[PDB]
């Protein structure tokens, strides 16, 4: 299938279009500059090697796929779907999105709604599925390294979740588990400020979660 | 050490009423009443061999130990610290408590503040420590069971939470992990509800965490 990596220019955009292109689907990396993107899908293509891994402008990507995938920050999240969201609002949306702050007492959950529903609200979808929010990036970038991460999923649709959590089953060491409609998303997306705890008062590095 | 297990005729209790015993440590089982705890204490001992495993009153288990854990529901659990506040503000108190709802759509945090942040305003004390939320009970009561868990731990005072960890640390197949402050206890607690929604959605058995 063809998946947009939306602001796939991170850590995570890489190692999902490494990942995926591999297994043979169609990549098509998004970014705000088309020049951007082009860079960034030629620097993975190099990675790759002979994959399907293409740049293009946010909005083009999001017309030319199957699956979007909101890799950028959190920040900048509401404003992208908003202009996107004509485009975008019959497509399969993926939200790795978490509203987390850096505090003096640790990392914080920073909003009493879920980056999902906010973001399924913004695009008037009934598409969106939560995912992909506990990859610890840098080591899922490294085609080296190997891992056994489990990827809880979230959302209303299940044919929109079933789709994604396939998609997610094809990488090797990633394991998708169904948690539930839209509504249980913050529980998910919590897990990114507990796992930042962890790492900050024990010295440790990016880390997965497995429900065993 | 000493360790109170109020309420602690569960299977929670039971895990660490059997474990901490056999690693040298005296247990106490609390109940309502003298009697019961007793009980209790004799079918545990039964099964641990040669431990120290005492049954008292509530307020004489916690009155006895160094640690005391609140191994009760959270149903009347404010009710029971605040019964016990006299008593438990100079102990140091373990919460494995957790405000859970279930509902249609899945389980849900019930609580703007956290369990274990509502206990220590109620006992007026520093010495709360956060642990132990998502230990699978049953499987946990089970010494033949193979398990390789995570144990997220929070609290404000220094000592007290080192002591717990170093507790902890001391059984097999539970490594915990300093998750900060009482402040972070809500996102630890939160693995709970994910948890026994990851259960209801993929039809699995209780489940605990491990962060790789
Ligand atoms: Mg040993
Ligand atoms: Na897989
Ligand atoms: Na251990």
């Amino acid at each position: 299938m063809r998946v947009a990596l939306l602001g796939g220019t991170g850590n995570l955009g890489k190692g999902l279009a490494l990942r995926l292109a591999t297994l043979g689907h169609e990549i098509v990396v998004g970014s705000r500059r088309e020049e951007k993107a082009e860079a960034k899908a030629a620097e993975y293509r190099r990675i790759a090697g002979d994959a399907s891994i293409t740049g293009m402008k946010n909005e083009d990507a999001a017309e030319a796929c199957d699956i979007a995938v909101l890799t950028i920050p959190w920040e900048h999240a509401i404003d992208t779907a908003r202009d996107l969201k004509n485009i975008l609002r019959e497509k399969i949306v993926v939200s790795p999105l978490v509203p987390v702050s850096r505090g003096a007492k640790g990392f914080t959950y920073s909003s009493e709604r879920s980056a999902a529903e906010i973001v399924a609200e913004v695009l008037e979808s009934e598409k969106v599925v939560s995912a992909l929010h506990t990859i610890p990036a840098a080591r899922f970038a490294n085609l080296d390294e190997k891992f056994d991460w489990d990827v809880p999923v979230c959302g209303d649709d299940d044919e929109s979740k079933k789709v994604v959590m396939s998609l997610i089953s094809e990488i090797d060491g990633l394991r998708p588990l169904d948690a539930g409609p839209l509504s249980n998303s913050r529980l998910v997306e919590s897990l990114t400020p507990l796992i930042l705890n962890i790492m900050r008062f024990n010295g440790m590095g990016e880390l997965g979660i497995k429900f065993l």
